[PDB]
């Protein structure tokens, strides 16, 4: 890639290629770069106490494409969901180009821009994944949803380990990258980037919704051959009876004591909220008392971490004026401030589907005795709050969102378990690499008189580009013999004084609704 | 089409050339480019009870070549019209080139402005017919009939659809067309942009008035062998006489009784309105008692809407007090406003040719028995005021004219009827694509941290370049044994100050006439 | 085919398989064939003024697939709805088998039943067309919507002319076909019939509803280059003002006079009533004044028929409480008997797609003056109630239903108007032949001694067996750049204690609703 200054050096695509069972997205966006941290790295660290952290602050920006409505349109988002079974990422292709270097001149009054033909801009994939990867943390910076939005590209920073739950003090461990330690590649106006990804083989994700229910995969017509104690007295009171070994034959209607093959899977109790802010605690934010404590909780090193995404479990409906963590939220279509106090404001997500196969998230899992039953002793009835995995268990992973992360990068780890991330997506062990871009430093007017000292006086600069992203997804379609008709994603949202998923009159675009993929349904 | 900055991208060509029956005009003209919408799609809409619409207003720009006066030059269209029975256009080629980007700098005082080399402007075409077609309405934004008159390029917007005649508010149904979500093509000066196309094949046009008359073709020399009723009673004097049924040979002198084999073509009766003020009756123009509601017209939806050009009819006489609807009306050469009082100050079009086939406008169709004729009772004799097709029926069309349109796409409907423009003009399936232009965003200084908000800053700025358009007309000699001369476009404008179809001492081309094409003449 | 008694003489299919654009329905259902008319032809006849009829009874029953639901599952309906933009029958296979003759004993008391194996069944079809078609009329007897329901097959009756509006008596002209006099094909258990069918082309069935509405297809952001008159006095206020010719050029937020190229399509006005039994006027069934008087109806020779489903023509909607002819209306679920009072009893369709292109059926096409308007004169302002086809008309045409008709035959004639049928459906010109069958006779004992008297006792006989049909559908998949998410049909009967579109705790199949199969939307 390189040729003349009155030469465009790529060309605008924003395809969408439907087909048999395979989908290619291809969409492009104009971006701007600054000039982070006016040049330098900087050592990032702020003892918090459990929001303890350290690490750097990069003069490097990024692309950032790990976000479904990157790709497709809300559209194809519906087509996709209301006739597949399932998708998965498969090739990616990314180009950067029409790259123009500017220089401002801020004059006696206000500022000026102009050209700087000459100046060159950096670009760099780490594609040997040499870097703390940053682009799956679910974090901001990733393309427009809408094709005409400008974008600034994010500023790279990452995270050192943080020893203690006290200090943000750093050991002989916590180490430091530079970026220009890495081979880049030099362009200017007329010079362009490309590069290919293939995904790895990657499971397709569910997109649909189970019929049959877990503890309901039998003949409701025919007896089990299996025989069980239905009871231990004789009458209809608890300790209270003649007393005596009662065995059934397990036949319909019961099902709640048929003999099973398969259990629900792993969960951990969620304390639920609700939205009517009456009905909750009076819980503070900061404090020595602040909702951490009362949430429930990881501990790493003696730091604290919500278990916000966590385990994969049944949650409360959209509707419902209960939420919880373990429940994604966005922000509203005229939600625009860190903060909020109207639910209504806000966009709840929800997991009502897994309540098939997975365990409810406020709830729990189910009961065990406290101890061993006697003729002279009933034990108490426990609460089986978290538990782990156990053989036989099954379970549905946590739904995909059209404005959610696409993919995550699994933990340079020895072992872990069921590699999906928590906040939805596919697990990758190498994902699409991170591509790092940062405008290089123009020394300004220098003495006269040679100096051992960095430079200090530098142009100001930004530059601005168009870059474009094809990603194409494997799709496999449905094949049901269900007979009634499905659930679909539909308009419904009545009549509307300015169309929805669309510019409003002040030409600002906003997203209505979160959409879910599982639509359609499979039995287990 | 790519090459450097100091290399001109395309040459200036403005043809004419003719042959045995096919004709090509060729013409280039400069143009301007805005930012429109300062960069952002808008949402349209207003509540105007049968006014009422809604749509979108977008940043895109288009060529629009759709007015015959964009291709022929005077003499030509003079050319054309004088020796030829009939024309249609066959293929056409357009070009883009010579872009040229400037980005403004409004200083303290007054505008400063300067080539932004590296900026890109954005063109395709949509080929596949998908977003609303708009150069086809009859509206302004084709080139100008003046080779040497620079002009500015279209913003594009479109209508969605109107539920109810009350309210703009929108369904589930109306959509938005985001023109990001097309591959376009990036160019920079250097580069240029070039298309072909090719027209359906379609019916020539008429080009010619009739000499026989639809209710004359016969030999007025003799009778015919068919009998019909000539009189019910003997005098000459309504219900008088000695009553007798009194059938006739149908001969000579007759003929308006003469057994015929067609009839005149389909018909709506138009409201015929005087140009001297005081002839008509004072009908507002808003109000419960608009203009509207006095006019024959349409309703769709509860929505009214003028039967303006409507079926082909015989109109008056340019020259004539009354004209009505149905005749196209052009502004005249010192008619600079939205509005005027003077009809001498406009230009006013004519069907009278079509008198040979065709009904009247304001008058009707025929009439029709309102009743049962008795030996007691001589019944209503009704207007036959609209009437449809009817097996037999044959008719012409609305004339072509030298400032009117060319061709209109006919709508995606199942089924239609007798599809030629009712503005006049050729009607395609799938004619001339519209071509979009827009000049790509420039993001001005940008902050130096992170931000997830869509840019807002830009540089300010503006292209021009040159475009051409090249149409093969195919075109068909004549060759009648007609005798005596035939009328013909002739100047006749007398003695002039300041030479007519020719820039004025002020260097203002303007247009004196409308020019038609039916001078020619075929029997029937 | 042909083999014995002891083998299958077919398998059951009920397929269904997508791709491409191309999607095969296979159905197969069981039938019982009784002994019509007692083994004879009867002549019918009966004069009813207006309903007056004759014509013929045969002993012959015969098949009918002209039904969707007799193909598409619901879900399948679904699938083929959300996703295409038309389809059409292409070719078609039917097959009958496993033939099973029984012949009845009613014993003293009660009735008993046997196999006689040698009795043999007769089929035949009539592929020449030569037979009075009718498996278009929307009558019942087509193949059950469930697969697993046993259906009786129709008996075959056809009308002949009437000549009058008075009597039922028959001219020289009236035909008797005898189904006799075709060669027909026996068949035993053991053998088999099948055959062949290839749709002829035909038109794509539209499935999508407009978006832009025929009076708004222009920029709303331009001027046209035409001009109008507005109004010609000067006052707010009818025949008062100074007077004068007020012309405009036509801009923006006017739009209901801009000149536009095509006009509504021909309607006929059909009169409305409401579902709240007291809004309408008390017209009785019976009588002189019976309602077919009050409605719009035509009238051929003296005799009146419902103008029923009539011209294509925007309607209202399914829950306004104002209906009429035009609109489709199905038995409702637990609607079982000829006749209701209650509208929610029953299913309610709606063309309220159509106000995009159609002009509204109990409104009007649109206003016409009623003579000349003067100075001393403003004319009554006429109805335009019913229009034929007008040059620049353009429409849409009815909807298709899940469990409408599918096809029509286009009537032997010379000429006609744009063959859709009014009921909807495809109009072919030689459509899927009637395949007719019935019992062969069979002699009861019978007489020792000669007699030429045609034979009467026959032993009383049955059959079943089943039938398969397969459909090869082609498809045309949309593509449209809409943004945002379009319409769908979608399950949402919300909780329910029967599931909806499956049968009951009774074991009955009912439909819930009626289904379209325009969700999706195209522009104009
Ligand atoms: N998103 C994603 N990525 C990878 N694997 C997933 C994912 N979702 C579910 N799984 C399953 C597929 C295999 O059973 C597995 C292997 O983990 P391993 O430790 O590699 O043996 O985890
Ligand atoms: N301008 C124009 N375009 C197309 N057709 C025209 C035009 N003018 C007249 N006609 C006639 C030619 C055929 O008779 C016809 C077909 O309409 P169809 O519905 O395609 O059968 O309409
Ligand atoms: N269902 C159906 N069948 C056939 N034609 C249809 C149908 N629907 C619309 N049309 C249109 C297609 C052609 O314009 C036409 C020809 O009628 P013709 O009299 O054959 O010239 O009618």
């Amino acid at each position: 890639g390189a040729d003349g200054v009155g030469n465009a050096s790529g060309d605008w695509h924003c395809d969408s290629t439907w087909s048999e069972g395979h989908v290619t997205t291809t969409s492009t966006r104009t971006w701007v770069l600054p000039t982070y941290n006016n040049h330098l790295y900087k050592r990032l660290g702020e003892s918090l106490q459990s929001n303890t952290y350290n690490g750097f602050s990069t003069p490097w920006g990024y692309f950032d494409f790990n976000r479904f409505h990157c790709h497709f349109s809300p559209r194809d988002w519906q087509r996709l969901i209301n006739n597949n079974w399932g998708m998965r990422p498969k090739a990616m292709r990314v180009k950067i180009f029409n790259i123009q270097v500017k220089e401002v001149t801020t004059s006696n009054g206000e500022t000026t821009v102009a050209n700087n033909l000459t100046s060159t801009v950096q670009i760099f994939a780490d594609s040997s994944y040499e870097l703390p990867y940053v682009m799956d943390a679910g974090q901001e910076g990733s393309l427009p949803p809408f094709p005409n939005d400008v974008f600034m590209v994010p500023q790279y920073g990452y995270c050192g380990l943080v020893t203690g739950n006290t200090s943000q003090q750093q050991t002989d461990r916590n180490a430091f990258y530079c970026l220009e330690y890495f081979p880049s590649q030099m362009l200017r106006t007329g010079n362009n980037f490309e590069i290919t990804y293939s995904f790895e083989k990657v499971p397709f994700h569910s997109m649909y919704a189970h019929s049959q229910s877990l503890d309901r995969l039998m003949n409701p017509l025919i007896d089990q051959y299996l025989w069980g104690l239905q009871s231990t007295t004789t009458g209809t009171t608890l300790n209270a009876g003649t007393a005596t070994t009662n065995f059934t034959k397990l036949r319909p209607t019961n099902f709640s004591n048929f003999k099973k093959n398969w259990l629900p899977g792993p969960s951990i109790k969620q304390q639920g909220f609700s939205k009517t802010a009456n009905q909750n605690y009076k819980i503070p934010a900061t404090g020595s008392d602040s909702l951490i404590k009362y949430e429930t909780h990881s501990t790493l090193d003696g730091r604290w971490s919500a278990l916000t995404p966590g385990p994969p479990m049944a949650t409360a409906g959209p509707a419902d004026s209960k939420f919880s963590n373990s429940q994604l939220i966005f922000a509203g279509p005229k939600q625009n401030g860190n903060t909020a106090t109207v639910p209504g404001t806000l966009i709840f997500t929800s997991e009502e589907e897994l309540a098939a196969t997975n365990a409810t998230d406020t709830d729990m899992w189910g009961n065990l005795p406290g101890g061993d039953q006697s003729n002279s002793n009933l034990p108490t009835v426990d609460r089986l709050t978290a538990l782990g995995a156990v053989p036989g268990m099954v379970w549905q992973n946590r739904d995909i969102y059209y404005q959610g992360p696409i993919w995550a990068k699994i933990p340079h780890t020895d072992g872990h378990f069921h590699p999906s991330p928590l906040i939805g997506g596919f697990g990758l062990k190498h994902p699409p690499p991170q591509i790092f871009i940062k405008n290089t430093p123009v020394p300004a007017n220098p003495a006269t008189t040679f100096s051992s000292t960095p430079v200090n006086s530098f142009i100001t600069q930004y530059s601005t580009g168009q870059v474009s992203v094809q990603i194409d997804w494997e799709i496999q379609k449905e094949r049901s013999k269900r007979w009634n008709p499905e659930v679909q994603f539909t308009s419904n949202y009545g009549q509307q004084n300015s169309l929805l998923w669309a510019p409003d009159a002040a030409g600002k675009y906003t997203e209505p609704r979160a959409i879910g993929t599982r639509y359609l349904t499979h039995h287990l």
